[PDB]
């Protein structure tokens, strides 16, 4: 007998497909971490040394991606016994992530980008995708190659760059300074072929987004590059972000701020603003600092639906495609021949059962099968 | 018999001339890539080892003066794939282009100015005449140096510096850095005896000429030193530029920019607003990326000529003359005693017959018979 | 009618395999750039979309790995004019190399390692696999992030160092200054998992191999990773490139240097002294100068295999080791260099008398009959 | 009546010529700062607006080279007040030099490369033709650029670099310095188009030439770049300068020492080792300090070579050599040190006891009846 195992062959069959879309009772099949077939029943024989997958009764959607994790710890606003620990894989996969955006924040002292982007590798090479934003809170940017630029142009794994405003723990930066700084990162993206974006952790000051406005009226960066985080973390911050969404703009929901505004109830606003949900998307701040988890990704989803009103295709654009659009990653965030096998099993009631990142079995029975090299 | 070959003596006989100025049928001779006499009826005997050249029914006329090329190549704007080729001898003789002025753009990264001065000397070696800016679309400057003034004082080939303003592409540059950059190029300059000009790529912002009005505003450098390209990319940026012109600076148009003003359109354009052809320059853009090429310079002329009515020696100032005076070209842009034996020889309906580049022949037949070291 | 068309099953049928090893015919099964089958009579039908080549009465063999290009150009050594363009996609590609490794040359002024990682990588867009080393000639090295360590552990695509040793164009290193560049050059391939090698451009000096003797004496790095270049450019060189060999170290032969050692001639006297296949690669030196100057082509690899197995009592799977095997062993390049389910699926289609008829990269026909069918982006 | 003037068209006729080898009787034409022509009886009418100048009864020979320097000024080893003014251009001319090499010395202080640059910039501009040396005799050198390479590739009127060894000013530079300076300079001129060459001030220790051996020990520079200068101050230094000539090296005498050898001297002694006048070459230093202090001047150049003539048995051509096609040779200085169809019209006019009349550089009269007609911008 020929032996074709090398093609990993998987056919995910019967599933209540949501692609995000709703596209019914549907089957998925996968070769090499690829999605090479979406349609209704593909023949459990169609290849060989397949692996078939009955996934009648059980829901399927693509994995989530979280593009604001601090993958190598963060913390340390309280003193150095305040620094988090690095994320561990099976905390990822459990939670339904299967692409995330590692970041730093405030401490940019005793955090590196050049760390950040060793654990970036280690977790692609143990089977997620993984991308980061160089810079921090503090600006100017402290880089790996001494430019913004220079880093999203050249590091293959930097997409953009982080920064803080309108917060105490900002490094008051001025216009010109925000203004460059994203302009670098826009022009690097260019050259390097990343989105080139700039992330900006947002704090409680009465400004709010006025500096996002004063870098519009500075630069001729795209708006769809600036993208406001914690927008939920206060009112009337949050009430800029929906015009600022309204105006052409993306805007970050944390999933672990749950008041003023909560996650759900956040996106349920934006909807009501008539946002669209293209516009809108959710990040944890996992890891950061207690020790936040990513349980409130996928809490967040069964919320809108159970509470919300929101379809279940609705309820994962925020976590899936409007995500993969916004960072223009390719292959991610839908369910489509030619996109990466990540993907997500849940009950009806939207519990995660299995996950499968670039077509591999990370999670089964909810627990993840799949461990970091040095989990326990 | 005596050998005076090494005056490489050539007579171009009994062509219509067009200096730019008519000045009818009328003869030139060379000697050592010099203009050492201009007028009717010169004895094809009056030196010796002469090669005579009968130009009768041919017009002849300075060769062309291309000041923005990328020279190294271009691009990378949608990825490494984007990155253009370095430019080819023969495509610019080809076009009738015998000077050119090299420059980078919005790659910064992967385009060095080392490299561009290396391929300026390439071609001064291999036969034409070519300088370079230093910087690029960035801002603060990437120098070779280490300092814009600097380079421009002590570079040969260097006779300015770019720069990108209003544009999606920019570094989000503020006054103070434009105006110091500027008045870096502009002392520069007076010391090494170089224009010391600031190029601006204008890009579509609604701002469009605003920076340089705020620079002026904010330093000495004369206006005349401050070159707007692009001009014709937009409507209203197209319009402001002619206030700039009329308000004493000059401006350049980009023959590879069809819509929404035509290169020949913007032209006479100028004109009629009252501007003085001298205060109009037209340059290709070539090299850069599709792959820019310079046929378009001719095609200017023709049309300009052909479509609007202007006679070939207006017609000829925005490639010759007029970048030769605003470069300060010394012995370029005009058929005079004492000049450069940069000629062209066309057809009465402009078609390039033969090229001259310091009194060599480099195309023949309309095809090149001087090809760069690489060349097939 | 359900569309499988995103796999893009390929299936080589009937050809005589060398992978390199002999494994006579053989049927090889490609889905998503990959080799999922490797085996004798693969069914036509056993994957729906699949493009069936018949190669009946040719050879299939793996796609060769060029580890010394001037991608970006070389030259320079006579003035600015002497500076080559760009590699052309086409050219490498119809020369049989799927895999290149790019590299700079004497000048390291008008030519950045920062340029050369973009070429790198547009090659990579456009279907091929590239890496780089950083460095050049000039020791210290000049490199992208200010360390050698560095560039090899953090650069993707960086793989180890360049530097040019024993020639009237080195920079006068010293030990010290070797040794160091090639320890961080080592570590960085550790952290970075790279195989963190060093390469040494060697040239005519009488003093030959004695600057990595005496690395060795300085240092731990492997002799594994200390790799000798352009080793027939003199005999006595290449005589003690073979003694180096059997020491353990691996020494790559130049393809386009023809005299005094010819570079069949050269891995046939590597075999005479004792030295395994896997330790003698053949690289190009492709796009750099050849004095009327031109540009050095890649037409000598192939030549090369062609003239070990005509002159040399080679066989053909021998004779495509040093361009496959040995050289993605050397260079520890994951997936390439064998025909092995697994791997990359890089392709040659050849007569039987070694003329390349198409090329596969990552699964891609980039070229038929032997034409170039896959072109760079702006190819003239 | 047909203007031809921009032609500058000047004819010297019936000189007895020294191209510096003896043509007899013989025209020089020239056209736009070239000679266009050699040969006998050239007809005064051959070319419109034509200067003819009667040169019968004179001697006609190239214009020197003078490859040692300080442009800008020198001295201050006495402290600040015995730094020398900067060098006025009729000084170089009435002096026969046409063609220059600048360079600086112990002062690196008070003395920058981009000073020296701008003044041999301003010669150009003035007339004649001016080229520097970058670094100083610091060790490491002091750059423009940051980097010797990068200064003579770069910048264009670098030709190579200045260092000082066996000298109580020196840095003293180890052999890897030196060695790394060396082959920086060498390969800056490869890929620059200069003659990438390295200038050893020498002093009086005893170790003498030793570091240029050990230099070569430890590098592949070629012999023929390796300049040292002053070798003619000491007896033991001078018998080790004629072993190193022997070899293959150039050796540069300077024409302002006078003992313990003098520069005649020197040059017959250096024939008479077997040594070929092409490697022997020589220079002033002037403008440096002279100990009450002076200007160091440029008369001893011409006077070396009436010397030579009237008192070593030199024939004219050989006694010029040293300063004209010895020095371009060296240097490589295209169009210079030889009266050749194609090359610059840098021509001195002599009496034929070998005193000055004229002297034409890039055909321009800058010297007639022996002064200067042609004076720098704020000449006094
Ligand atoms: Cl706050
Ligand atoms: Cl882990
Ligand atoms: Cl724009
Ligand atoms: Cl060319
Ligand atoms: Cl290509
Ligand atoms: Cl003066
Ligand atoms: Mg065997
Ligand atoms: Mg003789
Ligand atoms: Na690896
Ligand atoms: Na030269
Ligand atoms: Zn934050
Ligand atoms: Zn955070
Ligand atoms: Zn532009
Ligand atoms: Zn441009
Ligand atoms: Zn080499
Ligand atoms: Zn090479
Ligand atoms: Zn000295
Ligand atoms: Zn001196």
């Amino acid at each position: 007998m020929i032996d074709y195992t090398a093609a990993g062959f998987t056919l995910l069959q019967g599933a209540h497909l949501y692609a995000p879309e709703d596209r019914g009772i549907c089957d998925v099949l996968v070769a090499n971490g690829k999605i090479i077939a979406v349609a209704s029943n593909i023949p459990s024989d169609i290849v060989p040394n397949c692996t078939v997958v009955d996934l009648s009764g059980q829901i399927l959607c693509p994995g989530f991606i979280d593009q604001h994790v601090h993958l190598i710890g963060g913390g340390g606003e309280a003193g150095p016994t305040t620094r988090t620990p690095e994320v561990a894989l099976s905390r990822l996969t459990e939670a339904g992530v299967t692409s995330v955006v590692g970041l730093l924040g405030t401490d940019s002292i005793s955090r590196h980008p050049e760390s950040l982007l060793a654990k970036t590798r280690a977790l692609n090479e143990e089977g997620i995708s993984a991308w980061m934003l160089t810079g921090a809170y503090h600006v100017p940017s402290r880089t790996i190659t001494g430019s913004v630029e220079k880093d999203v142009a050249i590091i293959d794994r930097v997409i953009g760059v982080k920064c803080a405003i309108s917060d105490h723990r900002s490094a008051a930066p001025d216009v010109y300074h925000l203004a460059n700084m994203a302009a670098e990162s826009r022009v690097g993206g260019l050259l390097g072929g990343k989105p080139g974006v700039t992330v900006f952790h947002m704090g409680d000051s009465k400004k709010a987004l006025q500096p996002i406005y004063d870098l519009l009226e500075n630069c001729d960066v795209p708006i769809s590059k600036l993208l406001p985080t914690h927008v939920n973390r206060n009112v009337p911050l949050f009430e800029q972000a929906l015009e600022f969404a309204r105006k052409g703009g993306t805007i970050d929901i944390t999933s672990s701020i749950d008041e003023p505004v909560a996650p759900a109830e956040g996106i349920a606003r934006a909807v009501q603003a008539g946002i669209p949900l293209a516009r809108v998307t959710l990040s944890s701040d996992g890891n950061g600092s207690g020790v936040a988890g990513f349980e409130t990704l996928l809490e967040t989803v069964q919320v809108l639906v159970k509470d919300y009103d929101f379809s279940i295709s609705d309820a994962l654009r925020p976590l899936t495609s409007s995500v993969a659009g916004f960072l223009n990653l390719t292959g991610k965030g839908e369910i489509l021949p030619g996109n990466d096998a990540d993907l997500l099993v849940m009950t009806p009631e939207l519990r995660i059962e299995q996950v499968y990142a670039r077509g591999k079995l990370m999670v089964k029975d909810g627990k993840a099968c799949v461990k970091g090299t040095f989990e326990t």
